[PDB]
């Protein structure tokens, strides 16, 4: 059936057994009354099973032999479903399916049902979930913590072509991952005030959120490794959330209770912006503070908890700990780790600041400043006292610092400040997390290299050895066996299984790059997941779509910076030539655009109309037939990306050079036989190095020419008065050629593209179109551009985060990877 | 060991093994870090695994058969703890015993973990569970409905001598017995507005809140029948709760989804006591709504949705439907089901009144005024606008039909109206309830005479066919097989078993009276479970008391009309007498008093002061010694009802005849072999009447002498100036002798009992303690105190719940009892 394992004799009866026993007694029901989901849960429940077994031992493995713990720190964890990827991860999906075939049940109608769990926004949080899976299977000792929301990222509706916002109630039938332990129920405090009392200083007057923790396990790849990812749930104590006595109402009380709770309620549906809500800074500490807690409590067991040097010597803190910081969201746990040192352990600031250091390591995800987390002085004050306090003695202690290394250099000292005046002072928090972390980290070597050059020149001249780079990467587990088994098998038919965690081994596939048999099923197997799409698209979403024609598509959060907008510009130049010459011929091509706007991002939810307006057009020109498509891809999400990317033949990746850090979508298609059409921006970068440029379509001003634009100043009339097709389609969207009933639509991004466009949109049209035209002949050479696709996937191998985490291990955290087996999954009861 | 089952070689292996699959699986936990509470859920689990394959087989029995199917609707359900009723309904106690014995474990210990289900206040809740047990017992297709609330009735704290209260968490840690059906999930409208339209009215433009279902089994005492409680949850639908756009923000519209779910959030702790809050009001509808669609939903499909006369006839609705109102909360199932019946399903108004009348019945808990519930007009008219034009056709038409049977009474009928006229208009739930149903019963011979005599005088002139009684019982399950063994063990020693499900059996004991064996024993047994109560006294609240003092108690909730004051004076009393005459003997008591005081119910919150205050001088008081102790039982509950019940000696139901409708905690006190202090009010009056006068101990002015007084005029000074006793007692009150440092702390109370007692507290005084002298007298006598008691326990047989059960399936639901075991509970997967 493919290499999704063995599908034994008796494992195949367990399994079955097994199902009906959860049939019976979990979802109390009997097959007369079986619905698909209750068949899915007991399927869920089946493989559960598997992996506690081997969850159990691997907690015990850690807390015998001790090593040094990993804890990921992050507001986002984009995990999508979980089904199969535990039966890949435990080999188990074959049997399975065999199982449910005798049980007369199709697996894959049952893996539709399970609900994604969408607790990440897109990139940053999908990175976080992919880094579960290679520290896992990688057999790091790594904890994921991070915040159960009720409520995930929305769900996206169109209506009207415009963008709905609707709850994502992802727990409404529950989650048969997570096991509830609120018997490690922490306090979080909040408020309050400061005394400084003879012996230190004392946070008091709090009020008391509890934080209740969920685990979820996190298995390596056929290693019997299961990890824990650890997710805080806000629960009001039922005392003073009621016990503060005097008149109000014992109803009222009760009801109050949803006020604490509210912190974990849902997800703030922002992708690389900023939102200065009091109730986000709530979420923040809330992670924050139940987490490190949680730390200490661990390090206090270790062996130090039994002798050692004997005298809870935080000195080896470091050597057991390391926090990982997923952007600045996570930022408080510098000052909380100092609080608890300081004011509770009652260390001296300075040996306290040496182990915060050494164990706080921060990784950068973008350079756009309205991404900046600058909170306000007057909320810190009044939420948290006693850390404003903290973060303004951090911030006179490495002022201190840098007069003492550049004497007299007084705007230096100002532009360096965790403190910004102004208007309203606020605090950087990436000038934060820079001071308070022994390692700096970019996420692609160009965007690591524009934080040296630019926004944090003078603290890398103060402390170089603290930045270093990461490329990011994708877990080829998830991205490549789970969501594209037919190119696993035919790839493991010719070079093995080895390759799945070892990445590297795809080179191997460049001596098949002229193997006509090679050839022809690369090509088949791509030929195949677009009819699937195309058959899905129909199914659950219905108005056909021709598999034979070019699959463009560009999915990712919808942004200014991300320049769907300029796909659309060449979306109506390829319309306008046509209706130019109706019987000249065109390869067809299909171009898909998915992605969730910010709810309150009305340009981005301006430019989801402009793309269903422009399909409105386009699908119903009866001159243009079936040689041109617009489809705008609702509710984008993992599950979904799962199907799309590998029916891909032109993978988007065209933001402006220097605004997209590193991207992670670019690396999927790349694994998954698609082309790249891109800017020299971000990861493209290393892929069009790892592939060489022959084999990728890059176009557009580099870097450089952004800056020289920009020093020249950048005039979009300029292009508008040299260029005709670009003049006849502004003219298009301003006369309402787009937007009949409303002819003035469209004025808001017709107005911004002419005066006010930071992305320069326009200055890369001319190039972008040209660049259009090449892949569009190469795509009449299905010979070659399969070839070239070869050399794209066989060139892929860096790009895995097995790769990434490895080096963050060797480079950062000081632990050493290991594809050690765990010692069998094996009953046992001590 | 007991009676408690058989300990099977082959069950015990069986049980152990999953105990330990559950611990593993299950619980995810290993032996090593395995806490009482893990232990006590992997027991629940094993137990609960073992009524799920009968659970499925009744539920499908009720399909194939198609009998008759009783609704019993209420708005509380007071049950407990529930893992050792099911292990005494299944017979696995001894097993299980054993098991847990061979796994090192103390079962009773596991036991004390489980939290109790307190959906209830106190006596109407408690009922509702001890019927839904006996339904079950009598092989009732009966299904219990009701509402989740994730508050239950607050836990008491005891702060400075004064009620605290806190809210009751009880599903923190999970609830192991109930089973989540989202896939059943209903929707309940509210608000909107009535459109009359051609053929018809329409309810429209409503807020849709939405009904998930929640599933418990109540197991039949060994006879292999579980039947369902299913309890409503309130979620907010995912589209309008944030749908409904333009501005406003997408975050607060998640975050105020917490305003739809506030339905079932908390229950109203008052007792006997009628707010007309809107949340309330919403409550009673959200359960009428959502029951009332899953009971025509199930009629359809019976055998009518095959064929039969082929056309959706409600003719035979009433004879495979019977709805039970527990007192008016569910009243609007009457509007409810004509609106469903005359607007979607397009009957005429005659055919569906008299559909309604034939299905509804109504059962009256008490005729206190305050509890009353008389809904103002514009909550109904805003909320619920269909509801207010059908109540008001109803009326027109029930007024018709007084003035045509009592022509020209006009103060007749304004005395019927559903509808009051006043200060602000009012609808009368009672008058709807008789209206609307065929069967209108009250709770105890004296109180169904009473609603004949008074209150309903009218109605029962109207339809005197309508009024029945009902008396209440308890499950003589948990009420003596549960939480007396001990007692139950010597019983079926000598009678055997068969009085567990035939409680009339206990007669056979009275040929026990002279027998020396037994009174040795009787009087043993109780002799234990004093033991045991002072002990957990000191376990779990600490201070001691003497377990050879006569244990007088009284616990229910406070109330001035139950008269916890009454009990007071005479502490007091007894306290002065031996003050007086300091070497003197008298007989040692230990009076507790327990029970939960509504939070707004000032005078009550007084009361349960007075209690601890007069402990605080009696218990300290060098001179009385341990001949006299007052302890307040704090947090009385189920579960506590269950620890000292059985080891009281002396019962106190001391409410003012005419004012407790019936009481069951008295027939809790009768069962468990303590004799009983009281007036005849409620049911204590049959009980006498069981046992024989001679052996109960009634007191005080019977209903008739309460009306004498009344015409004449209370006067509380005349018993003041008539008792120096009494006198003496208000003085010590008025002067602070019990609140030295607040001198004026009960002023209140003294000037209540002075000149607004309308229970007249000091009527009843003389009679009251000359009775207690009575007791005394008879507790110096052991054996023949011993003999009074087993012609209490020998006579109790009337008063359980099977027989109440009986009475009303044959007298009100038209169905028979069966006493027929459930064919097995084998397997079997269709
Ligand atoms: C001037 N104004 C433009 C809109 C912007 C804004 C909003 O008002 C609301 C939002 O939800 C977003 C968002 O999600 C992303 C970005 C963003 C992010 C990176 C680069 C450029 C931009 Cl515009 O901007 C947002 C902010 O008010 C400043
Ligand atoms: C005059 N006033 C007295 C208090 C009463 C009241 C409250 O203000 C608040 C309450 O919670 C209760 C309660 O639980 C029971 C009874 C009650 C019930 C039956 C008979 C007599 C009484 Cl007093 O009364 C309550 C109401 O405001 C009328
Ligand atoms: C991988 C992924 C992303 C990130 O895509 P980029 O193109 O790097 O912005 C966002 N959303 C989802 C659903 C993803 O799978
Ligand atoms: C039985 C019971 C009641 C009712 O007691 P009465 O004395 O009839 O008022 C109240 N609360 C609990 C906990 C009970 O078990």
């Amino acid at each position: 059936i493919s290499v999704r394992g063995l599908a034994g004799v008796e494992n195949v009866t367990e399994l079955k057994k097994n199902f009906n026993r959860h049939l019976h007694f979990t979802l109390v029901k009997d097959r007369n009354v079986a619905t698909p989901r209750d068949y899915y849960f007991a399927l869920a429940h089946t493989v559960r099973d598997h992996l506690v077994g081997r969850w159990i031992r691997t907690q015990q493995h850690y807390y015998e032999k001790d090593p040094k713990r990993i804890y990921y720190l992050s507001l986002e964890f984009y995990m999508g479903r979980t089904l199969q990827n535990t039966m890949v991860n435990l080999a188990l999906e074959n049997a399975c399916d065999e199982a449910t075939y005798q049980l007369g049940l199709d697996m894959e109608e049952l893996e539709e049902i399970e609900e994604d769990a969408g607790l990440g926004n897109g990139g940053l949080g999908r990175l976080a979930a992919c880094f579960l899976d290679s520290m896992a299977t990688l057999g790091l000792a790594a904890y994921g913590y991070g915040i159960r929301y009720e409520f995930g990222i929305f769900n996206q509706k169109i209506c009207g072509g415009w963008q709905m916002e609707e709850a994502d109630d992802w727990l409404r039938y529950g989650n048969p991952w997570e096991k509830a332990r609120p018997e490690f129920t922490l306090p979080v405090h909040f408020y309050g005030r400061v005394e400084h009392t003879s012996q230190g200083a004392k946070w008091v007057d709090t009020q008391v959120v509890l934080a209740m923790p969920y685990d979820t396990p996190v298995p390596g790849y056929r290693n019997n490794v299961v990890n824990t990812m650890r997710l805080w749930s806000a629960k009001a104590p039922n005392d003073f959330n009621l016990k503060d006595f005097n008149v109000g109402g014992y109803i009222q009380a009760v009801l109050d209770r949803n006020l604490a709770e509210n912190i974990s309620r849902v997800l703030y549906p922002n992708d690389n912006f900023f939102e200065g809500k009091e109730l986000r800074l709530k979420q923040e500490y809330f992670v924050v503070a139940a987490t490190l807690q949680d730390i200490i409590r661990r390090f206090k067991s270790s062996k130090f908890g039994c002798r050692d040097p004997v005298r809870t010597n935080f000195d080896a803190f470091p050597d057991k700990v390391a926090i990982q910081l997923n952007d600045t969201h996570p930022s408080l746990a510098i000052p909380e780790l100092m609080r608890v040192l300081v004011d509770l352990e009652r260390l001296d600031w300075d040996k306290a600041w040496e182990v915060t250091v050494k164990t706080c390591a921060y990784t950068n995800h973008t350079v756009i400043p309205e991404a900046l987390e600058r909170w306000p002085v007057h909320l810190l004050e009044t939420l948290l006292p006693r850390h404003l306090q903290i973060i303004y003695e951090i911030n006179q202690r490495f002022l201190n610092r840098v007069a003492a290394a550049f004497p007299g250099d007084v705007d230096r000292l100002r532009r360096m400040s965790l403190v910004e005046e102004g208007a309203v002072k606020r605090i950087n928090m990436a000038h934060l997390c820079i001071a308070g972390s022994h390692a700096v980290n970019g996420v692609a070597r160009i965007h690591s290299e524009i934080l040296k050059k630019t926004i944090f020149k003078d603290f890398y001249e103060l402390e170089p050895h603290k930045f270093q780079n990461k490329t990011n990467g994708i877990t080829p587990r998830r991205w490549l066996v789970l969501c594209n088994p037919g190119l696993a098998e035919i790839i493991a038919e010719r070079i093995g299984e080895e390759y799945i965690s070892d990445l590297d081994q795809l080179r191997k596939l460049l001596s098949y790059v002229d193997d006509e048999a090679f050839i022809r099923d690369v090509a088949k197997v791509k030929q195949e997941n677009k009819l699937k799409f195309a058959a899905y698209l129909e199914r659950e979403y219905k108005v056909h779509i021709n598999p034979n024609s070019l699959f463009d598509v560009q999915v990712k959060r919808i942004h200014e910076y991300k320049r769907q907008l300029l796909n659309c510009l060449h979306v109506i130049t390829l319309y306008n030539r046509i209706k130019k010459e109706p019987n000249k011929f065109v390869v067809p091509r299909t171009v898909m655009i998915g992605g969730k706007a910010a709810p309150g991002y009305h340009m981005a939810k301006m430019i989801i109309k402009l793309i269903t307006a422009i399909g409105d057009v386009v699908n119903h020109d009866p001159v243009v037939g079936d040689r041109l498509r617009v489809i705008f891809l609702e509710n984008y999400r993992v599950s979904l990306a799962e199907k799309v990317i590998p029916a891909a033949d032109l993978s988007e990746q065209i933001s402006t050079a220097g605004t997209e850090a590193s991207g992670t979508g670019n690396m999927k298609f790349m694994l998954n036989g698609a082309l790249t059409i891109g800017t020299m921006d971000g990861a493209n970068v290393e892929m069009a190095e790892e592939a060489g440029e022959e084999n990728f379509f890059i176009f557009g001003m580099r870097v450089e020419d952004v800056d020289r634009l920009d020093q020249r100043g950048y005039n979009a009339q300029e292009y508008y008065d040299r260029i005709p097709e670009l003049r006849q389609i502004i003219e298009q969207l301003s006369s309402g050629f787009f937007s009949p009933k409303q002819p003035d639509l469209f004025k808001d991004i017709v107005n911004m593209l002419m005066h006010h466009d930071r992305f320069k949109v326009f200055a890369d049209y001319e190039e972008y179109v040209k660049c259009q035209e090449r892949v569009s002949a190469l795509y009449k050479n299905p010979r070659e551009w399969t070839r070239m696709v070869i050399r794209n996937i066989a060139t892929s191998g860096k790009f895995s985060s097995d790769r990434t985490i490895a080096q963050y291990a060797r480079e950062i955290w000081g632990v050493e990877p290991s594809r050690q087996r765990l010692p069998a999954p094996d009953e046992k009861i001590p």
